[PDB]
């Protein structure tokens, strides 16, 4: 798999699959009953916030991580292996984001009047196309925050041992691969500049509190995957890795203005073809 | 036919139409009467709100909806091969912007001590999208809260499509809640987004700006040309010469002095299409 | 001028002509005196606001109008010659004056009456056109119920000889104009009809709000081509030449009940033409 | 140099040449002294504001004025003139801007707390090359301000008259040229459209009063010079004339919020060639 | 090492060269210690305000200063009298500022978005953002430039212009003064707020800046690992590695956080790694 040849002609040489990714915001897929909690799904529970300096547990339900799905390609066996070409990408739904009708925080607070306030705030986009897990490296806003053990993946399941300072800036030894959908959280792991060979991926991030949020959609942009040699992301064992996250901002409730994240899918459309390869 | 061959020459095989797509906020075009609700045509009614957390049904007429207009083209069809209309591209505007220069109006002031200042202008939210297609553009439904109880009558929502009620599975991308784009002035926006599944006969291309007071932007010109050719160099070619066009085109709210009540404001979109023949097989 | 032939070579057959518009924001040129009003030129007088829902009537000199002027060409006539305008450098002059703020605008600090003179804010607009017959406009209006002046103003009642209609807040095709008179059509009525103009190109945008701090550029190095996907630029009718345009800034506040006053800008305009065969 | 015919071919037919151009925001380079004056050296003084709306005196210290330099090129004499073909063009210093720890305005006025608030507004950066001086027009805000006599060039320097009411639109009797460093005040003079056929010139201007500001700096762009027709600024009598402004916006003081502009130094390095002329 | 010539071909005349350079807003990495400092690494410490006009004293731990590192490439030249000799040339970068993400926290324990009840969430870090890089064959050139030549910056502990000159800093500090020059030839002592890249000099190095300013303004960064920056200049030609020593120089910042004690500010950087690519150039 490591001398890449020349493309392989003939039927079904080439392939296009599809998948959408649902946003893995804090509240599971389960249960699905709109009064026991389903009612926030595409949504975290309520940010619950830090009570000291060296106090801070976050809820896993209130922590968005990233999407993942493995896709496996039809078999194939100087072999072949699946090349990832291009992909059509988008981000659906962002028009929802027009409900202003709601019980969210009102415009005219004083009186309970003008408008549900709209998703706001800071915004989080990143996907990725690989022949293998997406590359993580590790970094965290504060090395003393107290994430769960069971549930959700963080620096100290991968090293058995707590944060260090230099995991508030780079430190190689928390690395991971992003092998679970829904476990990664979006504020620790990130992708791996250093590694990551054989997987391409595109991220943006916009701050703030109040920030509008900002989207554009269209089924004419397609993301050539091929690296500097024409040679895309090729698939190891036919799995096929996409990931992502999209935060749009947060909704603000009328109860102490609690948040809660907002999360839209992702749809992805990649075309493949088959190489040869020894 | 799916196989497409040569373009077709000779005469009339070029053609160029045009339209305008009125936007659909939510006051229908009648009635015309400036003191019957005629006065809020191209503006939705005054937004209405949830009263709790599980009641929130609002008004059809606060709910933005899809424009769409099908244009029929000329008739078309050895008569083993046929031919279609190929649309090739489009120049598009979005007209009526500088309207929004009306500050001397009676919305709620820029001064509220003193009820002085200017009449504030249209701010907010806004949508932009537009497609061209060779039939119904391909929606897939997404909202805010499977919860909301849309009207049962005057619109289309997913439980129109369904006959059940939304599951949370409605709040992210669930694959059954699917429609296409048949009929002006039906489809909220709010719920309703192009399918990047399907149109596969369509070209679409939208952005969005959220926030309360964001400034309105918008750019327009007539000498800006979009093309709709695909990667094989083939644009949307018209089922049954029939040419579907679908807009949507929110510039954000007007608010009056009363209680904050807040208007959509939409303006209208022109599209020129160049079409040729296509012979096909 | 129906069928474009080939371009004509000699001796002059190429030309460049220039003209400056200065802004029609309200205040008329004249009077020239500064205390008697000529003070606001280049501004709007006095923003004044509808007394209700049903009560809105604006006063003409506080509505931004289209610039234009139509220049005459040198003369030039089976095959007839016409001028094609190919491509125009045109530029906002001037936006360096809005870093005046040692004026008497609505200070900074309202609290203390201290800071610096509020500068220019809010909602812009900047359209021009190069064109060989005038800009083809249609109208399209906030409020049917805006009662605007009779006299002194181009509107859609001027056109229609009847009330505006509901239609008026969207696109009504009955109502169209053609931009004939500087500083008569106001901007908040008339736009470029996107569906004329075919002799015209015009470039247009719009940047609302309330307090939008303002943007420009300026560069004697940029070039518009006006030719069209034919390679044809605007044929200019009877050697007329039409240019249009509107710059709008913002809004200066005062310190008396936050009166606004438009502001706008000069715009500068070099076309060059040539002659082109015609049959 | 009314002809212009081929590129001089030869030794030193190609010349490079540098310099920087100080701001010009009010305060003269002199008193050197930080407490007598030198301290508010690269800002102007604190902006005073009209006392009604027929009494609006400017201190001349408190008007930004476009920077200048003439440079002499090697004397050359068909005869030759140094064409200037590109240039790399920098504003030096926004980093500085990252100083919050001083006296101005603080973050927090209820309990005068936070960070000093860095320097925030209206931003103005033109830069011009050419042959010859700068051709300005004239255009005010208000025709009835009364500006200085001595030590500013204003339109009544030029046309020995009052303004009128003209001078707040375009009028071409308002014309001068930039012949002096720190004179001719940023909110009176433009460049000239209508002239200028001898100098390239480039300007943006961002308003409002607490607009974040923004600086991109970069030693890797080029500015081309040459006109539609390939020729460059052809330098009169072997000079070269820089002209400049670059406002980032005032800092605000803890005393009547009294507004400080800052400006930021402009370096340049300009290519130049010989050419042939009849 | 003047005159610039072919590229050199055959086995190993290419190679790639990684590094990451960690950010230094003022806390120093050690102590380690979570409670006796070490929590502010990634940080600067809580920043310090004038007194008066006449008395501004930051402490050092509060500037963010220049990072930078020096990467020994293989030896070329087994003899500088040659005739012809190969340098090492950077041919283009990969350059990715690492963690943005972290930003999303907004569960820590800084100012509350509600303070009436002190709820909302934690207040992201906003405000005034700086990004900087540098790649070149011998230090980053640096030009002098302070807000205000009257601030008391320690002797000890940071390179100022003071550092240099050996003489208190001058009224044209506050602009472009050519004797205040230096070179960026330690990690973590040349104050951002300071120094900056020299446009008359750096000729054998590629630089490139942005400043957005404000107190709120929302951070913005982009990142992937499909974008190059060719490092090759007018002719062709990339930074040439004086002694096989490759420079590279950065500072990222991405605004303040600010506690829930009198507003304190802290700056926030971020890593930045570098993937640079070059290849032997013989040189005259
Ligand atoms: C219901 C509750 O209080 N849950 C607590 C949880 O308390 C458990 C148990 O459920 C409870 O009966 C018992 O008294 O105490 C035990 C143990 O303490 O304790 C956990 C910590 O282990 C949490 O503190 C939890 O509180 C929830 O935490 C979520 C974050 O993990 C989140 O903030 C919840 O906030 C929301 C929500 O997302 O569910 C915010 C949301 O806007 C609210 N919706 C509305 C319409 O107001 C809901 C709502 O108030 C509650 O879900 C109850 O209907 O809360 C937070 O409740
Ligand atoms: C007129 C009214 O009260 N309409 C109610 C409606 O009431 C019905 C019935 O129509 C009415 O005649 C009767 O008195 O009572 C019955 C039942 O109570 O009930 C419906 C059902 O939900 C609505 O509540 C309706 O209220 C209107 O709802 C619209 C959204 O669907 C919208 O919010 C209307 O608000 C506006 C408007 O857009 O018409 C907002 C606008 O800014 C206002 N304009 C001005 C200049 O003030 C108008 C204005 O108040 C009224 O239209 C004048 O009657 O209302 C809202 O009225
Ligand atoms: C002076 C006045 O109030 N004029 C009215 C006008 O009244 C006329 C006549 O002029 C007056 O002497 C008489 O008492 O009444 C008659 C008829 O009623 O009536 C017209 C309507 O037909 C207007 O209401 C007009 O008021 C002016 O309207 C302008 C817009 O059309 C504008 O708002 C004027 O506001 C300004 C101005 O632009 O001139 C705003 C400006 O900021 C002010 N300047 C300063 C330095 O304060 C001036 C200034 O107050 C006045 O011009 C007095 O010198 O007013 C508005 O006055
Ligand atoms: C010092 C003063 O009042 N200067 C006046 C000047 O007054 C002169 C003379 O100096 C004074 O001793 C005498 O009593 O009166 C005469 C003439 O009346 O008069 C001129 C007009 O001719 C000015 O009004 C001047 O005031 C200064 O004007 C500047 C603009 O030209 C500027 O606004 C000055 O404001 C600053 C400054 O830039 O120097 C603003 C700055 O933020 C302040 N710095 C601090 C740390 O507070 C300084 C400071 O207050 C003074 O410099 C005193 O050291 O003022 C303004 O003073
Ligand atoms: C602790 C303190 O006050 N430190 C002073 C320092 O005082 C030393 C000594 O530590 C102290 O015991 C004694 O009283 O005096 C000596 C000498 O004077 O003096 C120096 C000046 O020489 C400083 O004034 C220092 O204060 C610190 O200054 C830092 C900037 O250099 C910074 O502002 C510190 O502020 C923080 C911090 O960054 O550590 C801000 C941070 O948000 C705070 N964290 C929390 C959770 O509140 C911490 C915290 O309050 C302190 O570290 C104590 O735990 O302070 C500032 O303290």
């Amino acid at each position: 798999g490591m001398e890449v040849l020349d493309l392989v002609t003939g039927p079904d040489s080439v392939t296009e699959i599809e998948a959408f990714l649902n946003p893995r915001m804090g509240q599971p897929p389960t249960p699905e009953s709109l009064t026991e909690g389903g009612q926030y799904y595409g949504w975290s529970r309520g940010i619950n916030l830090a009570t000291s300096d060296t106090e801070d547990s976050p809820g896993n339900n209130t922590l968005p991580t990233w999407s993942m799905a493995k896709l496996q390609l039809p078999m194939l066996n100087t072999l072949q292996m699946w090349e990832a070409v291009s992909v059509k990408t988008e981000v659906v739904g962002s028009g929802s984001l027009l409900d202003v009708h709601g019980f969210n925080k009102p415009t005219d607070t004083v009186n309970t009047k003008g408008i549900s306030t709209p998703v706001e705030g800071s915004q989080y986009h990143v996907f990725a196309v690989g022949g293998e897990p997406l590359d993580l490296q590790g970094l965290v806003t504060d090395a003393r925050t107290k994430y769960k053990e069971e549930g959700v993946v963080t620096i100290k399941t991968i090293t058995k041992k707590d944060m260090v300072n230099k995991d508030q800036v780079l430190n190689p030894i928390s690395k991971a691969k992003l092998d679970k959908d829904g476990m990664y959280p979006v504020e620790i792991w990130h992708p791996d500049p250093a590694k990551n060979e054989n997987t391409r991926y595109f991220g943006n991030y916009t701050g703030g509190t109040t920030t509008p949020p900002v989207l554009q959609f269209t089924n004419t942009l397609t993301t050539v995957l091929l690296d500097e040699n024409g040679v895309g992301p090729l698939c190891k064992g036919e799995g096929l890795y996409l990931s992502c996250v999209d935060i749009m901002g947060w909704r603000v409730t009328r109860n102490y203005d609690v948040h809660h994240w907002r999360g839209l899918p992702r749809y992805f459309k990649i075309t493949l073809r088959k190489r040869w390869v020894k």
